[PDB]
Order: structure tokens, then sequence, then C-alpha cells
């Protein structure tokens, strides 16, 4: 509630429905806690900062605040964060709290009975007793890891009383991670579903140690005993290299188990006892590991009928090559495997056969096999996993066949990295590989692939419309970081079902002069869409104009489009022209030192997202821009303008995201919005600008402005612009680091001054 | 003669055995001929420039000029270059002649009877008329290439008027590159040596072509129907891709030919009829063509015993990848044959049969065979080629075993890349290949190789003294741009004759922190003499000191110094203490702001060349200095100091080579060099100094001087450096640019006046 603040220089969020609200100080280099907190929040954000310390009186008036975040107050800095008795009985309603990187001892006491969550990271609390313990016994989250490692040592093993977390009944999720831990703190609460203690020295496990836990859904054991070799952090391997001793009849307990994590235990054989009671595993991880041997045997993956996600990559052997791929019978078993990955199993040839275990896995999507340095692979072998959605090629040498200060959710799940061409249907990542030449002959029997990578993989090669010919259902092309030769315009025309195209990074032969360059090559792709060629220096083209009746977005940046707009050369003006159905162009970083009368004349009728970013524009014309009837977010930011337009209105009639943003503007025109009601976005930030006089920015107009930006620039708080510093700290428009970043230039001791928090009596 | 000059801006150079001046006035910005040129001169330079055209008056009084070189005077600039009548008749004794690059018209005429040379390069003559060549009846060696081509294009095909060289009975070399010539000039002299008609457009050879040609040499035809797949620069190829029509008896009247060049000219067969007058052919040329299945017959290479070199590099085919090479077994028949180039004939796997025919080549020295995309070859195969010299085994994918501006020369061959590493005798040029990690066997049966090169392989390994172990003889190894882990010492420990080790661009594991970095590992290394390891960001070690008693030189540049040298920390200040033998140091580029007092005491006791480049120095001590009893060539260069020592005979009793390039001093010290006689080399360019007295610059000192550089700076000429204008231009020390670089700031009218050309009268 409240609504309206005074001079607070933190976000406010207000969520009716849920009777939340949010105060974010995040990156405000807040020494104390300001003043006029509402009583009303919910949340309060004091991450980074120079807090000295926190005292009772700091949260005396806020009773409703039930969110306290404390993370990263100070880095390993000024003395550790002291925190007084009784410093937080008084939120009764507190349900969260964090206090990561602060350098604590010990844990605080004092703290609510209604505490759910507590966050206790990058502390230097090796020590756990029941005694500290005993007031969080309506806690039910912890997070006691990261304590003592490599980055914040402690040098003595970290310690826990017996029954330190039993009487924790309501404990539900546990974590002990990179906490020097040495023995499971045996015994833990019933109820616990999450269990978090890898990255740490626990060398064996006994029998009893999870006895009690039947409700545990994750556990993770990673990092101890590990696997240290070419490892680019610190690590210390176990004695002999022995593996973590897990003994047979250890996870019996555990029967709603759905989550186990082994990655890096430098384990060498798994034993099917393990997975006799947990059923309903769902992911596995095993990477990491010495189970090279153990893959072609894996006879514990007969237990698994429920497996979903499956990890095992990186299990190489030391100075061993395999020559094929030794995968197991068993794999068979996992029926509803999703996701597999045998990454780092580094082996020289792959053959159709090695994968028969997968081919009668109905539900697998995922296939990744790179990082393998595979040599030799048939293609023509993925005509049976046609159910499959993402392929994985990867960087391996397949060639052409011869004749806690951030992330609030802290423990979270490894989020897969969605490439944009997944949408698309199937995908055959071949990037980084080592083809060098493309055949039709190679990719037969591909016909279903709706996508397809080739990125990096350094291709010279002149297409002329036959390379590609069984893709027949292609949709999404890359060819990024190749060296495409634009000798015909024929290229790319058996695409016919092609959509987006990408021969971005393809400068070598675009970089030399006199060879022909088709760009009118989009002629023939009837229903392409997007079109990203950057990054390609492109100086000239034989071609005079570029043709297209259906691409909408086109990428042109980082190229030489200065050469070709060269003054008095009036042959590639209209380059742009015949693109009917283009919508946005990102012509940006070419170098453009001036525009010639006459682009915009040129330029698609149909325009809607124009870019001139980092172009270096000297002096842009304006009122040429009244031939754009459809521009409506023109981009000029990082440029060298110096001059607005006499009349906004009169330059366009449908602009509303003008952007101007690392520009160098001293002064705006006495009409620069005058009777622009079209417009919705306006930036002017990093600029010169010395003052805005009531003319040039009627109400009117500012009031249905979404957003505006006059943070970083040079306003002089003079007595001259007191309308400016009246309607600043009395309007509704949505100005960020409003009280952070736009300070005042002078005069004398107005330096650093806020303009909403200025008040010239005098005046 | 005359050996004192008075204003000339161009290094004269004096052969008294000779009798020959030498006036080179290349790069600088002359409009006009300067006055007082020396009437004694042999040589005189005159490259790019602002010559506006050229006078008979310009070499009046120069009757002994030998040499005027004239070359790219206008590089297409203002109108061209214009020649008045009898502008070299005065010239008797001229005898060499350039005047490339001046886009002339027409051949000047008027040229002395004694000229013998005459270059023409780059000129806009497509026209040849016997008329012009009367007077050219004594010329040795004609250049006329480039003249129409597609960087300086005519629109025109070269014209020959028919017997227009036939009466240049002294004619020797004849060269026509870049020409747009269609057909030989018949009929040349008889008298011709070597002939350069490549890059042209020569379709046809008629059997008469070489007819009368018995002397000749050197025969190039290179780039008539060019292979013009994936090339760089622009080029068109002949109809239906036809090859180059050479008749069998073509080469029939051609006896002492030693060089042919038929490089990219499309060619599919070599007849043997070719080759069979030819009995003295050296050095034959062969690539860029269609011969892939020519190699596998080869049958031309019986008529060629006295073969010296054979390129058959880049004859691949399209669209076909072979699976092995086919090399004939006419190979054998090239007893002579030194180096031999099969680059470009790209095939899947390399075997020790294929090699066979090369077996029995005695005088075998070169194999080269890198970009071959080689997958799979057998390394063991080579124990037969222990008499090669160097064995290329390039870019290719060879993964480990599984279970006229310049160059007056003009015309010159393609001088071979001398690596370092070639100079130790067997090279296994193993570079930019598949190989991820090593082996002993792998290398087994190569304990004859004195070279080994890994540079571009990314192989991520942790030696531990085992895996070079067949390498009991290597003494140079190059391991740059790899990712080497030194988490043991005993690293290379089994190289027991290894010499030069190279770890450069290693920064993988190297930035990363908190893991061992046993920097000792040069103990083991008795015989190791040169030590690179730059460019590898070193900012921790394990080790305190590294120790070596062998070790003379040692590059440690583009590493993180000032860390390990960090204030308070004194563990790694007698870091090169042990080097007991170094003698040179090349820690430069390390971020090092100040040079914390000990690292001098710490510095090696027999170190005599020091680098400090491009660290940044805010303030260097000098007092320091003295506990250096061998330094000698010190080096300051591209560092912000500010204060010269106050006396440098204090500070280095054997200081002889102080640089100070790029810094930034305003002044230097009123005993500056007093009583430094052991100095010899000093360097003060591109600084910010304003004056120098004379008791800071005694002539005893200056006497000994070789060299000493004051160009570039900011000096000022008024009336309190009259001691400095007059020695200036009365001393005989070396001072280069001491009329084109150096000048003066002021004041008033005195900016950019040359010091050499000042004579303050008023003073
Ligand atoms: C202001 O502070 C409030 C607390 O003081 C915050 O309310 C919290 O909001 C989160 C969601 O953002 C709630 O988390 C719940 O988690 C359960 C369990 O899901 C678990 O598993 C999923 C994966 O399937 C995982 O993503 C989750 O993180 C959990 O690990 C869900 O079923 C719920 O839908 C919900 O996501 C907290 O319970 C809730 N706390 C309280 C006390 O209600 C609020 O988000 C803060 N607002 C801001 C803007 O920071
Ligand atoms: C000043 O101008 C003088 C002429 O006006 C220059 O004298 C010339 O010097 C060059 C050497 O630099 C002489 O070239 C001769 O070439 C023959 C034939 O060798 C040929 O083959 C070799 C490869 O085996 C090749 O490298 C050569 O370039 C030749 O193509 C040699 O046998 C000789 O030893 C010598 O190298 C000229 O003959 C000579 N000209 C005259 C008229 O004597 C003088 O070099 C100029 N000085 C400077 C400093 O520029
Ligand atoms: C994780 O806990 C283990 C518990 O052992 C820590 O190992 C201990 O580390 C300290 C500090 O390096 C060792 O103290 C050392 O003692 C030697 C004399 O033996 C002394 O010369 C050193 O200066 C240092 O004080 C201690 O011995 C060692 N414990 C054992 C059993 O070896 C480890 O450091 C902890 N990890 C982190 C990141 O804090
Ligand atoms: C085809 O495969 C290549 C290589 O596997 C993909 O390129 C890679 O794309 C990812 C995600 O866009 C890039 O990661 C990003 O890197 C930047 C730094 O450049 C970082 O700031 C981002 O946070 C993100 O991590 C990765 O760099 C890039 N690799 C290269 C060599 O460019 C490509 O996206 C794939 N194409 C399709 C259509 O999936
Ligand atoms: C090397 O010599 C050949 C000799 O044929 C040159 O080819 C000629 O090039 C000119 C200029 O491009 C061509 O003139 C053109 O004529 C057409 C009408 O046919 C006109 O529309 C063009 O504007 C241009 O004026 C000429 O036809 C062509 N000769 C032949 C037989 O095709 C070639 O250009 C020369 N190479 C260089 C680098 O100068
Ligand atoms: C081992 O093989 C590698 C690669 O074949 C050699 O590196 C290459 O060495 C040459 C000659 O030093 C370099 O050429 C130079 O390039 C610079 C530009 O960086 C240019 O300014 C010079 O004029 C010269 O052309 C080449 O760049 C370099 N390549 C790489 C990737 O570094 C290496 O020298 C070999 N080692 C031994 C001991 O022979
Ligand atoms: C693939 O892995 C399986 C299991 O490790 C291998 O089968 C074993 O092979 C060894 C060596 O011959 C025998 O001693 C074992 O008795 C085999 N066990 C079983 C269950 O068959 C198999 O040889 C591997 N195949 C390849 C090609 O490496
Ligand atoms: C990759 O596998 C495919 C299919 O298994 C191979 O295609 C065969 O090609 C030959 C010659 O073109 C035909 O005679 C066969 O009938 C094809 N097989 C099928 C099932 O139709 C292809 O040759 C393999 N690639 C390589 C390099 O061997
Ligand atoms: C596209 O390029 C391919 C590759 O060169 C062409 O295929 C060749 O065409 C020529 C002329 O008909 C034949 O002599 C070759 O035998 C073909 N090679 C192969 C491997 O098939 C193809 O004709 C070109 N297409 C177009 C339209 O230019
Ligand atoms: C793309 O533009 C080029 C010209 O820049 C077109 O090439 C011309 O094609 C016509 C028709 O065959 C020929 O008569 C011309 O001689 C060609 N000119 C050049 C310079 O090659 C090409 O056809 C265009 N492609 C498309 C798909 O429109
Ligand atoms: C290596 O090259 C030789 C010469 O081109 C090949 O020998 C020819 O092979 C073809 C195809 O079988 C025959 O028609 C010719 O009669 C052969 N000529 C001779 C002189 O033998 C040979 O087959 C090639 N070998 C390989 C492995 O490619
Ligand atoms: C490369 O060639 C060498 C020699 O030709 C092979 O060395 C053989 O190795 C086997 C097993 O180690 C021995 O039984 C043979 O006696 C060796 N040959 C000789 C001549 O001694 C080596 O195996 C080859 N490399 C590969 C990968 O096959
Ligand atoms: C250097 O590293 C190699 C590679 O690990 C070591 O060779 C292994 O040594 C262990 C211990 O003796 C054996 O169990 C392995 O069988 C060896 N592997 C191979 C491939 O031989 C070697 O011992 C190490 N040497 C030193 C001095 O540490
Ligand atoms: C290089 O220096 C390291 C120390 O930085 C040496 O390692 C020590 O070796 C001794 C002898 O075995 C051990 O007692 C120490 O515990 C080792 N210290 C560490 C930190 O590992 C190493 O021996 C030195 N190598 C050489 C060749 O002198
Ligand atoms: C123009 O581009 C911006 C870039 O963020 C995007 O937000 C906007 O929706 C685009 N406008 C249209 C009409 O696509
Ligand atoms: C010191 O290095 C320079 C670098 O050019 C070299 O010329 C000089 O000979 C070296 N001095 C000694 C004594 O090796
Ligand atoms: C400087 O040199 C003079 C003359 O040799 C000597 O007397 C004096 O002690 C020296 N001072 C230092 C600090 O070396």
């Amino acid at each position: 509630a409240r609504w309206f603040p005074k001079t607070l220089p933190c976000d406010v969020t207000l969520d009716v429905s849920k009777n939340h609200v949010i105060v974010d100080c995040t990156d405000k280099h807040l020494t104390e806690i300001p003043g006029g907190i509402p009583t009303n929040t919910t949340n309060l954000t004091l991450t980074i900062n120079h807090i000295p310390d926190i005292s009772p009186a700091s949260f005396h008036r806020l009773v409703h605040l039930v969110e306290i975040d404390f993370r990263c107050n100070c880095v390993p800095c000024p003395r550790r964060l002291q925190i007084k008795p009784r410093s937080f009985s008084g939120l009764t309603y507190l349900k969260s709290l964090y206090l990561d990187g602060n350098q604590l001892l010990e844990i605080p006491q004092g703290l609510p009975p209604s505490l759910q969550l507590l966050s206790l990271e990058a502390n230097n609390i090796f020590s756990i007793r029941k005694e500290q313990l005993t007031e969080l016994a309506n806690i039910e989250i912890l997070y006691l890891g990261q304590n003592c490692y490599y980055r914040n040592p402690c040098y003595v093993s970290y310690s826990i009383e017996k029954d330190a977390f039993l009487n924790l009944t309501k404990l539900k999720v546990l974590s002990l991670k990179d906490n020097n831990v040495t023995t499971v703190p045996t015994v833990l609460p019933s109820t616990l579903t999450e269990l978090y203690l890898y990255n740490n020295m626990i060398a064996e496990i006994q029998e009893d140690d999870f006895n009690n836990l039947n409700q545990l859904q994750i556990l993770d054991l990673s990092g101890n005993c590990p696997r240290c070799y070419n490892a680019p952090f610190p690590c210390t391997p176990c004695k002999n290299n022995s593996p973590l001793q897990i003994p047979v009849n250890a996870f019996d307990a555990l029967t709603e188990l759905k989550v186990l994590r082994l990655h890096s235990n430098s384990l060498q054989h798994v034993p099917p006892r393990w997975f006799k009671n947990i059923n309903n595993l769902q992911e596995l991880d095993l990477s990491q590991n010495f189970l090279a041997k153990e893959i072609g045997d894996a006879k514990f993956l007969h237990f698994l009928p429920n497996l979903i996600q499956l990890d095992l990559s990186f299990n190489f052997e030391l100075q061993v090559y395999r020559a094929s791929m030794n995968l197991s019978q068993a794999f068979s078993s996992l029926k509803s495997l999703k996701i597999l990955r045998i990454r780092g199993y580094v082996f020289k040839e792959l053959k159709s056969f090695q994968l028969s275990p997968l081919h009668n896995l109905q539900n697998l999507e995922v296939l990744d096999l790179g990082t393998n340095f595979i040599k030799i692979a048939n293609l023509s072998m993925f005509k049976q996993f046609k159910r499959l959605k993402v392929i994985d090629l990867s960087v391996n040498k397949i060639s052409p066949s011869g004749d806690s200060c951030r992330f609030k959710n802290k423990e979270a799940s490894f989020t897969s990295v969605q490439e944009s061409c997944y949408k698309y249907g199937q995908t055959l990542d071949l990037s980084k590989n080592s083809i060098f030449f493309i055949k039709s002959s190679d990719f037969q029997h591909l016909s279903f692939l709706k996508c397809l990578n080739l990125s990096g993989n350094l291709i010279s090669q002149t297409l002329n419309g036959s390379e590609f010919q069984p893709l027949a259902e292609l949709r999404y092309l890359d060819f990024s970081n190749n060296r495409l030769d634009l000798l015909h315009s024929t290229a790319f025309e058996e695409l016919r079902k092609l959509e987006v195209l990408d021969i971005s990074s393809n400068s070598h032969y675009f970089q030399s002069e006199g060879i022909t360059h088709m760009l009118n090559f989009t002629k023939n792709l009837k229903v392409l869409q997007k079109l990203m060629m950057n990054d390609n220096d492109i100086s000239s083209s034989t071609s005079r104009t570029m043709e297209s009746e259906s691409l909408r977005t086109l990428e042109f940046r980082g190229n030489h489009l200065d050469v070709l707009w060269r003054d008095g050369d009036n042959r590639y003006l209209q380059l742009f022209k015949n693109l009917l159905k283009l919508e946005e162009l990102d012509i940006s970083k070419n170098s453009l030192s001036f525009l010639p009368s006459g682009v915009f004349d040129g330029m698609p009728p149909n325009l809607k997202n124009l870019s001139l970013a980092k172009n270096g524009l000297k002096s842009f014309i304006w009122e040429k821009l009244r031939y754009l009837k459809n521009l409506e977010t023109l981009d000029l930011s990082h440029n060298q303008l110096t001059t607005v337009p006499e009349r906004l209105s009169n330059c366009s009639r449908s602009l509303k995201n003008l952007i101007l943003k690392n520009n160098q503007i001293r002064s705006l025109t006495k009409y620069f919005l005058q009777d622009a009601f079209q417009l919705r976005y306006l930036d002017l930030s990093s600029n010169k600008i010395q003052m805005i006089q009531k003319t040039s920015f009627p109400e009117n107009v500012l009031n249905n402005l979404k957003m505006l930006l006059l943070h970083h620039n040079r306003f002089l708080c003079t007595c001259d612009a007191v309308w400016f510093v009246w309607w600043v700290q009395h309007t509704e428009v949505t100005i960020p680091y409003l009280a952070t970043d736009v300070t005042c230039v002078g005069p004398g001791a107005h330096k650093g001054q806020s303009v909403i928090s200025l008040d010239l009596y005098t005046c």
C-alpha cells in the first residue's frame, strides 16, 4: 500500500492480488538503510552495499516484512558484519531471510519462530551445535553451504554435533555444499526431501546414513573423491585414487527418490543392488567417473524402468583412445529415457550397429554425443532416429565420407542451453566439426531434418544449388564462422522450405575485392523469413538490388556500408528497396559517418524496426524520415549526433521508440516534442544535455510516455530549471535510476546532488 | 666521394672499394628533388613521393649516376608523371633505371645507349612497337609486367607488333606478367635466358613459339587458363575449363632450361614428350592443376633424372575425398630429387607402403605433406626416412593412434620459410594437428628426431616425465598454443638432450588460481639453453625459485609479474636468482607499475640483456642498477618513466645500450652523461624533452657513441639552445632521421623547422 513514496532510491512494485510490496535496492552503494521505508512493504532487498552492521531499530516500525535479503553485503571489505541481539524478534511475519556473504562467524540468534527459509552461504560458520539450532525448530529450508572450500578457506574440517538436525521436524531442504564435511551428519530428520552434500570431503558412506530418510527426493553426493585429471579448479583426489565407498544396502530406505547425482566421484563399478529399492528414480548423474568399462556392461540399468535423464559424460580412460563406442545391450531397458549424454567417451569411429540398443527407445528425444573426437561417422545411420528431437554432433572431428550474490533460487538444476534452432523440429548440431566440403550424398536419408547447424566448420565452398539436395524439409540452416563464396545467385535454391538462413562470420571471401558477390540469391528463396549475414565485412556487391518477396528480418551489422553508399556512387542506394515484406533492419557498426540523401527513399515501404547503433553518424538528417511511413523503433544509440530535429511531429507520424543512448547532444529544440502524441518511448541517456525548457516538454505528450531515460548525463542544477525540478518530482513518468545515476554537475556545492531530492527555496 | 654533405635529407653510403655512392630518399615526401646532390653519387633513390614531373635539369650536373630508381612515385594521386624530352641523354654512365608505378602511357624516349636494365611495371603501357624499342638495342633486362590486370585494368588486350623484340640482341630477361597478353610475342631474341609470361590470358601455344630459344633457362607460364575454384582473387577460367593447349613438340629447342613453372594451368595430362629434350631440368612446378589422376601414373617422371624440386600442391579433385594417396612407381626415377611438395592432395589415410617409391631417394631432404586432412597416419612409418631433413605434418587432422614499390629483385623465386627449428637437424612439423594427448608408444621408432613442432594442437595433458620417452636425441620442442598443466616438476625430465623449450600460449591452466604451478621443472634439464614461456599469464607459482645450471635465455613476456612481486609479498623476489648462467631476460608487458626494492638484488649474477618494454613503469629506481655488474642492454621502451638518473656513471659501470623509446621525459639531469665512457648506444626518441644543455652532453662521451636517436620528440628551437644547434650540425654522431622526423615545436614561425637546417644569426 501507501502507493506514493517520497525519496526512496529503490524501485517499488505493488501486487494488489498477492498483497506483496517489493523494494529492490540492488547495487545502490547505500552505507545505511535509507529513511522513509514504507511499513506496508513485504520484500526488502539489501544486497551488495556498504552497510557496517545491523541494528534493532532498522526494522523497528516494519512489522509486515516477510522477506529480508542481505546477500553479499561484504565480499572478502571492512570488518565482518555484526548483528545486535534481538534484531529480528520484532518481525513476527518474517518467513524468509538471506544472510549470504556476510563473513558471519556463528549462526545469528533471536530469529522469529515464523521463519521458514534461512541462507548462510559464503560465511565463516564451520561449527554446528544444537543450542544455536534450537530456535530454528520451525525452519523448512536451510542453506549452510560454501562455508569452507578453496575460494573461502577456513583450514578446519566441518564439525556437526550428534543429532543436530534431528529436532528440526519441519526441515525439508538442507544444503552443505563446499563445507569441507567429512561425515554425513546423522541423524537427519525423516521429513527431509532434498539433501545437498556435494563438493565435500566425504570418503565413506555408512549403511545407516540414510536409514530414516523415506521422503527424500533429491540426493547429491558429487565431488566426494573427485576425478582431478585436467581439473581447471583446485581439488584433492582421495588416497590411492580410491572411489567413494558406498555400501550395496545404502539406498534401501529411499523409496521416493527421484534425482540422484554421483558426478565426479571416481566410481569404477555401479552395483545393481543400489537401485533395487528406488524404482521411481527419474534423473541419474554419473559423469566425471571411471565407468568406461561399466558402460559396456551397465548391468544396473535393468533396475531403472522409469529413468528420464541419464548423464554419463566425460568417463574417458587415461591414455586410451577407444576404436568404437561400447554400448551395453541393457540400454534397451530404459523405456522412459528421454535425454542421454555420452560426451567425453572419446572414440575413433561410430557405427550404426553401435546404437542398436537405443533403436527401441520410443521416448528418447535428445542424444548428446559431442566432444568425443569421432573421426568416421556415417550420417545415414540416423535415418532410424526420426523420432529424436536433438542429435548432438559437436566439436568432435566428423569429416565428409571418403571413397551467492545472485541466483536467489540457490540449489537449481542445470538448465540446458535452449538454442534458437531447437524449436523448429529435428536438429542435427554438426557445429565445430572437421567437415571441409559438402556433398549431397553425405546428407542422404536425412529428409526429416528440420534443423542443421554447421557453424565453425570453416567450409570453403562455392555452392551453386545442389549441395543440400536431400534436405527437402529443412527450415533452419546455420553457416556461421565459415568461408562461403557467393559467386552464384543459385545458392540455397534447392532449400525450398528454408525459413531462416545464417551466413554470418563469412568475412574471408567477402573481404576480397573484384570477385562477384551475388547478393540477389534470396530471390529464389520463396518462404525465407529471417536472414542473418552480419559481421561479413561486405564492401562490394555485383547485384545492384536484393530481391525477396517474403523476407521480414535482415541483420546487416558489422559490414562496410560506407563504401557501398560512398559519395558519388548511387548504384547501391536502393539496395533494400525490393524487400517488399521487410519489417526489421539491423544495419549497425557499418562505419557510416553520414547518410547520403536518397537512401531513405530507397528503403522498403514496410520498414518498422531500423537500427543504426554504433555507426558514428556525424550528422543525421531528420526531414527525410517522412518517407518511412511505418517507422516505429528508430535507434541511433552509441552515435555521434549533435542536433535533435526541429519538430519530431513533422519528421515522422508514427515514431514511438526513439533511442539516442550514449550520444553527444548538448541541447534540445524549443519544439522538440510539439504535437508528437504518437511517441511512447524516448531515450536521451549518457548525453551532454544541460537543461530542458517547458515549451519543449509539454505535459500532454509526457502523460502517455511509457518510459523515459535521462540518467548518467550532464544536467546542471541551477535556478534556470525550476520547472524541470518541479516536474521531475511531481510526475508519474517512469524514469529509471532517478535518484542513483542522474546527478547535478553544479554549481559549486550542488555536485552529485539528486534532482528528485532538490528543493530550491531561494528560487 | 665528397664525404661531407651539407643539407641532404637522404642517407649516404660510401664504398671506396666498389667506387659506389648510395643516396636513399625512401619515404621522404619530397615534392621536388633537393639541391646539393653530390656529383659523385652512383645510385639515386627517388621512391614514393610527390614529384610532379621529371625535368632535364634534374640530372644536369650528375654525370656519374649509374642507377636511378623512381618506383611508385604516383600510386593510383595527381595526374600521371610527365617526362620532358632528352631528360636522360646526359647520363652516359647510366646502366639501370626504374620507372615502376608512374602511370606512364608510352615507353620514355631518349634513354642513353648504355642502359642495361629498364623497369616499367604498374604502368599504362599496353602497346609495344619496334620504333620505341629501337633505342633499347643495348638493353639486357626488361620489366613490362603488371600493365593490365585486375588491380590495374586497361580494358584492352596487350598488343605486340611482329618481331618487336627480335633486334634486342642483348636481351636476357623479359617479363610480361599480368599484362593481359593473348599470344606469345614471336619472335623473341635467341639470347633470352629468363621468360616470364605468367598470369596472362594465353590460351594456346604454337610449335614454333620457342623454336629459336636455345639459351633459355627459366620459363614461366602460370595463370594461363587457371584453376579458379575457391580463388580469393579475381580470375577467369578459360572456356569449357579447357587446359592450356601445349603441343608435344613445344619444348624441343630448349636444351639449357632449368626452371619450368606450370602452376595454375588447369592441366589434366602431362605427356612425357614435353621432357624428351630438356634433360637438365632442375625445378618443375605443377601446382593448382587437375593432375590428381596423373600423379597415379606420372609416366613423364622417367625423363627427369636431374630434377631437384617438384611441386604438385593443391591438385585435389572437386567433391572427391580420396581414401589414400596414390603415388606412382615412377617416382623412384627422381634420383636427384631433394624437395617434394604434395600438399592439397586431400586424402583420408596415409600408409607406409604408399611412400615406397620415395624409399630409394638418397638425396631427398624435404617431404611436404601438409594441408591434406590426413586422418590416420602411423608415425612409425617414418623410421625409414632418417636421411630426411624436414618432414611436414601440418594442419591436416592426424590424431593419436587408437586401440613493385619494394623488392627491387623483382622476379625472384619463392623463398621457403626457414623456421627456427630446421637448423637443429631432423624436423617433424606436426603443428595444428588433431593430436589431443601424447603417448610414448606413438613416438616409437623416432629416436633420430632432433626437432618436433606441436604448436596449435590444443593438447590438455599433465606430463610427469614419461610421454616423450623414445625422443632421446630431441633438442628442440615446441609446445605453443596448447594447454599444459604444470602440476609436476618432473615434466620434460626424460628429454635429456633438450636445448630449447617453448611452452608459450599456454594461458589456460596458468590463468587458474589455487592449482600448483611447478616452475622449478627446469632443474632436471641439464643442457637446456633457451626457454620461451611468454604470453602465459602466470600469476602464481608454487615453487619459490627457478633453478637451472645451463639456461642462458628466458622469455617471460605477457605474464602477470605484478601479482608475483606485489607489495608485502617477498616470496618471489629472488625468482630468477638461481639461474646462474642466465644472460638474457625478457620480462615485458607484465603490467609492472613499479619495481619493488629487492628484485635487482635477486637478479642472476650474469644477467646481460634486460628488457622491461611496454610495462608502464611509473617510477623506475636507478641506484639499484649497481647490483647488476654485467648489465649492458637495459631496455625501458614504451614505458611511463619521467626522470633520468642523476649520474649514469654512478648507476651502472657497464651499461652501453640504454633505450628509452616512446617514453615521457621532459628534461635531463645536468650530469646525465658525466664520466660515462662505457656507453655506446642511447635512445631518447618519442619523448617530451625540451632542451639539452652542454654540461649534460660532453663531447668526449659523444665521440665514442655509435648511434643516438632524438627524433619524433618535442624539442623547442629557441635561442636557449645555441650550443645544441651548433653541435647537431657539426658532429659526426650517427643521428637517423635528423632532417625528416625531428622538428621544432616553436616559437611561432619555427614550427616544423629542421634543427640541422637552423642558423640563428640573431642569437
Ligand atoms: C517475496 O518474498 C516471498 C516470501 O517471503 C516470496 O514468495 C515465495 O515465492 C516462491 C516462488 O517464487 C515460492 O516458492 C514455491 O515453491 C513451491 C515448490 O516448488 C519447488 O519446486 C520447483 C520446481 O518444480 C522450484 O522451482 C521451486 O523453487 C521449489 O523448489 C511451488 O509449488 C510454489 O508454486 C512456489 O513456486 C515460495 O513458497 C514463496 N514463499 C512464501 C513464504 O510464500 C516472493 O516470491 C518474493 N517476491 C519477490 C518479487 O521476490
Ligand atoms: C647500385 O646500382 C648498381 C647498378 O647500377 C648495382 O649493381 C648491381 O648489383 C647487383 C647485385 O646486387 C648485380 O647483380 C648481379 O647478378 C649476377 C647474376 O646473378 C643472377 O642470379 C642470381 C641468383 O643466382 C640473382 O640473385 C641475381 O639477382 C641475378 O638475377 C650475379 O652473378 C652478380 O654477382 C650480381 O649479383 C648487378 O649486375 C649490378 N649491376 C651492375 C650494372 O653492375 C648496385 O647493387 C646498387 N647498389 C645499391 C646499394 O643499391
Ligand atoms: C578442510 O579440512 C582439512 C582438515 O584436515 C584441512 O586440512 C588441514 O589444513 C591445514 C591448513 O593447511 C593444515 O595445517 C597445516 O599444518 C602443517 C603442519 O602439519 C603446517 O606446517 C601448515 O602451515 C598448516 O598449518 C592441516 O594439517 C590440515 N589437516 C590435515 C589432517 O592434513 C583443509 O585445509 C580444509 N580445507 C580448506 C579449504 O580449508
Ligand atoms: C550452432 O552451434 C554453435 C556452437 O555450438 C552455437 O554458437 C554458440 O551459441 C551459444 C549460445 O548462443 C553461445 O554462448 C554464448 O556465448 C556468449 C559469448 O560469446 C555469452 O556471452 C553468452 O552468455 C552465451 O554463453 C556460444 O558462444 C556460441 N559459440 C560460438 C563459437 O559462436 C550456435 O548458436 C548454434 N546455432 C544454432 C542455430 O543453434
Ligand atoms: C583483358 O583484355 C580483354 C580483351 O577482350 C578485355 O575484355 C574486354 O573488356 C572490356 C571492358 O569490360 C569489354 O568492353 C565491354 O563491352 C560491352 C559491350 O560488349 C559493354 O557493354 C561494356 O560496358 C564494356 O565496355 C570488352 O567487350 C571485352 N572484350 C571481350 C572480347 O569480351 C579485358 O577487360 C581485359 N582485362 C583487364 C583487366 O583490363
Ligand atoms: C611450428 O609451427 C607453427 C605453425 O606452422 C609455426 O608458427 C608460425 O610461424 C610463422 C613464422 O614464425 C608465423 O609467420 C609469421 O606470422 C606473423 C603474424 O603473426 C607475420 O607478421 C610474420 O611476417 C610471419 O609471416 C606464423 O604466424 C606462425 N603461426 C602461428 C599459428 O603462430 C611455428 O613457428 C613453428 N615452430 C617452429 C619451432 O618451427
Ligand atoms: C564391451 O564391454 C563388455 C563388458 O565390459 C565386454 O565384455 C567383456 O569382455 C571381457 C574381455 O574380453 C571379458 O573378459 C568379459 O567376460 C566380458 N564380459 C561380458 C559380460 O561379456 C566386451 O568385450 C566389450 N566389447 C568391446 C568391443 O570392447
Ligand atoms: C552409409 O550408410 C548408407 C546406408 O546404410 C550407405 O548407403 C549405401 O550406398 C551403397 C552405394 O551407394 C548402396 O549400394 C547401398 O544400397 C546403400 N545402402 C542402403 C541401405 O541403401 C552408405 O554407403 C554409407 N556410407 C558409407 C561412406 O559407406
Ligand atoms: C553445380 O555444381 C556441380 C558440381 O560441379 C555440377 O555438377 C557437375 O556438372 C558438370 C556439368 O554438367 C558435370 O560434367 C559433372 O560431372 C558434375 N559433377 C557432379 C559431381 O555431378 C552441377 O552441374 C552444377 N549445376 C549447375 C546448375 O550449375
Ligand atoms: C542477380 O544479379 C546478377 C547481375 O548482378 C544476374 O546475373 C545476370 O544474369 C543475366 C541473365 O542470365 C545475364 O544476362 C547477365 O549477364 C548476368 N550478369 C552478370 C554480371 O553475371 C543474376 O541473374 C541475378 N540473379 C537473380 C536470381 O536474379
Ligand atoms: C593409382 O593410379 C593408377 C594410374 O591412374 C591407377 O591405374 C589405373 O586404374 C584404372 C582404374 O582401374 C585402370 O583403368 C587403368 O588401366 C590403370 N592404369 C594403370 C597404368 O595401371 C590405379 O588404379 C590407382 N590406384 C588406386 C588405388 O587408386
Ligand atoms: C605402426 O607401425 C609399427 C611398425 O610397423 C607397429 O609396431 C608394431 O607393434 C606391434 C604391437 O605393439 C608389434 O607386435 C610389431 O612387432 C610392431 N612392428 C614392428 C615392425 O616391430 C605399430 O603397431 C603401428 N601402429 C599401429 C597403430 O598399428
Ligand atoms: C607418470 O604417469 C603415468 C601415467 O599415469 C604412470 O603410469 C602409470 O603408473 C601407475 C602406477 O605405477 C600404473 O598403475 C599404471 O598402469 C601406469 N600406466 C601406464 C599407461 O603405464 C607413471 O607411473 C607415472 N610416473 C611417475 C614417475 O609418476
Ligand atoms: C619444486 O618445488 C616444489 C615445492 O614448491 C618441490 O616439492 C616438494 O618436494 C619435497 C621433496 O619431495 C617435498 O618434501 C615437499 O612436500 C614438496 N612440496 C610441495 C609443495 O609439493 C619439488 O620437489 C621441487 N622440484 C624440484 C625438481 O626441485
Ligand atoms: C522492434 O524491435 C524491438 C527490439 O526490442 C522490439 O521490442 C519491438 O517489438 C519491435 N517492433 C516490432 C513492430 O516488431
Ligand atoms: C642483447 O640483445 C640485443 C638485442 O638486439 C643484441 O643485439 C645484443 O647482441 C645482446 N647482447 C648480448 C651480450 O648478447
Ligand atoms: C657518485 O660519484 C662520485 C664520483 O665518483 C662519488 O664520489 C659518489 O660517492 C657517488 N655517489 C653514489 C651515491 O654512488
